């Protein structure tokens, strides 16, 4: 199950100067905490592409010989124009559901690792869950990043509990697949 | 049992432009969060007097007809000298033991109502336990104060959960004692 606590979501800045074009390419997901969505895909990464006028986004994981995949596009988040903070929205179509996904940026260094976050108040519950990532531009967080990444993470401590992440695998197994599908279509719901 | 919620205590900033002179005067506990230590005292009235160089405390409350009372020393928080931010020190002695209790005024109108936190950390269980109480010059949070009250907490909803609050009493039955004792002291442990 995702991760939950009392209360509603805690104040939380995003990455101030955020770039996007700097932000752009593919992202390997090291390590995440559990999300319901995602828990079976492995070699997961989510690649994003910059014109400067138009970003896109695409997402793909494989689960059983099978590369699942999204098709969306990419924006910064109305507030975060203004700001100019790391926040960003996904949207993705499933025949006439409208998905609007939005992660926010911890910190990142944009050529090698980033950490993202989002938080999600269930009103009927009095709680909210937490979801983050470790992304990396290498298939492997590697030594100077290593420990680059876990002093970041660590002012991040009351907001993450570091402890509960999960890593995902990128052998050249995991990453195998005999075929594709898209989640995302007209023919989709 | 106190109130605790999982992980470190959250990011807060407790009340500027703190004045303490203007916050001296006889505070009473119209209502507070579950705190140990005095759960069952009731007419519970924290009293701070200021000379300009010095300032003392004197709590006291009634249970079963003996009226306990503490005698300490309450001073600006050492941090709080610097950014004139609301956080106090009350310290008081049984014996060999030196207690520094330390209130966090969120905020406060001086004259009428006060909204004072803290909260504690326990390494060993990785969760806190949240302390609140709602202070008033009056034996009655009265109408137009009460709505104010209630609107200013509101702004601290992710940080104390109004609906654990616990009434005091302050009738005069509440109030009486036949007796008194001090529980701060030389001779106590
Ligand atoms: C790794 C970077 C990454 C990522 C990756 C990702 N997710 C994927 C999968 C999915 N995302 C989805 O949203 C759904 C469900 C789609 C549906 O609604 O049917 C799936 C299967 C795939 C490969 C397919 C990949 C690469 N996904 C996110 C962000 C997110 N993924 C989420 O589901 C949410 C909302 C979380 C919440 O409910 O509160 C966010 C912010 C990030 C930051
Ligand atoms: C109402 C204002 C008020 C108050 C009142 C208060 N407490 C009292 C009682 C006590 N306080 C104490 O600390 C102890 C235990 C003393 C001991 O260590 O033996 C007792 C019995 C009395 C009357 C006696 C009164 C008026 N006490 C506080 C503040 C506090 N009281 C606390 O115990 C703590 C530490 C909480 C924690 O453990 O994390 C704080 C900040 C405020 C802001």
């Amino acid at each position: 199950g995702d991760i939950f606590y009392p209360g509603y979501c805690p104040d939380v800045k995003p990455v101030n100067d955020f770039d996007l074009s700097a932000f752009a390419g593919a992202w390997h997901e090291i390590a995440k905490l559990p999300l319901e969505n995602e828990n079976q895909g492995k070699c997961t990464i989510a690649e994003y592409k910059y014109d400067g006028k138009k970003a896109s986004v695409y997402n793909s994981f494989v689960s059983n010989g099978v590369k699942e995949y999204m098709e969306g596009d990419l924006e910064i988040a109305p507030d975060a124009k203004y700001t100019k903070q790391g926040k960003y929205v996904m949207t993705f179509k499933f025949g006439q559901r409208v998905v609007n996904l939005v992660p926010w940026v911890l910190a990142t260094d944009y050529k090698n690792y980033a950490i993202n976050y989002n938080c999600d108040y269930h009103p009927d519950k009095k709680a909210h869950s937490i979801h983050a990532w470790i992304l990396s531009k290498s298939k492997v967080l590697e030594g100077n990043t290593k420990e680059v990444v876990d002093n970041v993470l660590k002012t991040f401590s009351h907001l993450i509990d570091a402890s509960k992440f999960i890593s995902n695998d990128f052998s050249e197994a995991a990453c195998q697949y005999s075929t594709t599908y898209s989640l995302t279509g007209p023919d989709r719901h």
